């Protein structure tokens, strides 16, 4: 960590564009190690579900992940997409530190995403995303 002139390049600002449409379904993404720029590290479809991204849990693993969050709201099924930044006390300092800061440049670049922190995997857990998409329903309902 050098340059910390985190800069957005384009396959971050491709995956958010194929997951506003649901190309995709998550996008996990990262930081260089040298924080000079946001990148990309996987991505997948619709056949990740809540169930597969906890499966996938590893509270060292750099992480961003952009992931359309379908829920309940007065009966009907919504679809927001949710921004999480994993800030484990388990990772790397860089992880934890430059991925909780920078999360500011790529909510520009995500449109339509809540930022949402996962300190564990119950940060990353479906009931407990839903609960506080629920409080976040009050602005969430509005484009912001």
């Amino acid at each position: 960590m050098a340059i910390s002139g985190v800069t957005l390049e384009e396959s971050v600002r491709g995956a958010i564009d194929d997951l506003r449409m649901k190309k995709s379904r998550y996008v996990m993404m990262c930081i260089g190690a040298d924080g000079k720029k946001i990148e990309v590290t996987e991505v997948g479809e619709r056949s990740v579900n809540y169930t597969d991204l906890k499966e996938k849990f590893s509270t060292e693993k750099p992480c961003y992940v952009a992931f359309d969050f379908e829920y309940n709201d007065a009966g009907s099924k919504r679809e927001k997409l949710i921004l999480i930044q994993w800030i484990p006390d388990t990772a790397r300092p860089r992880e934890k530190m430059m991925y909780s800061a920078s999360r500011d440049a790529l909510s520009s670049v995500s449109e339509g995403y809540l930022p949402i922190q996962a300190n564990d995997e119950s940060g990353l857990d479906a009931e407990e995303i839903i609960r506080k998409v629920r409080l976040h329903r009050s602005v969430a309902a509005a484009l912001e």
